[PDB]
């Protein structure tokens, strides 16, 4: 419950920042990886969107929804495919992430990047 005036928790910023024994210790010691901030995000949108691997799967095995919408309706999936971060797309996706998901604006985790590794994991062959 106790934020910053832009309703971060701890856990916020340490999802942004990529600090594994912070993240790793407030999960362990219960804080709930549900959680919005004022304009929408979650600690996973944050970890997805700078590239976070290791956060990434923290928030995954403490239930963090791999399919939440945040920002702009964005999903963890917008995040990581706009951002390049490949391995996190695979990550997601083998938690069940919704390829074709859509934001406010219609448009899918795809509609972001041109980058063949990452169009190869979000298309069909």
């Amino acid at each position: 419950p106790f934020t910053n005036h832009r309703g971060e928790t701890l856990l916020h910023i340490a999802s942004i920042k990529g600090d594994i024994p912070s993240v790793e210790y407030l999960l362990q010691n219960g804080s709930d990886p549900n959680v919005k901030d004022h304009a929408g995000w979650t600690p996973l949108h944050e970890a997805c969107n700078h590239g976070h691997l290791k956060v990434v799967e923290l928030l995954l095995q403490h239930k963090a929804l791999v399919n939440t919408t945040g920002y702009q309706n964005d999903s963890p999936l917008h995040d990581a495919a706009k951002n390049g971060h490949v391995d996190i797309v695979k990550l997601l996706l083998s938690y069940g992430a919704s390829r074709n998901a859509v934001n406010i604006f219609g448009l899918r985790p795809v509609d972001y990047t041109d980058d063949e590794s990452m169009k190869s994991l979000l298309l069909l062959p």
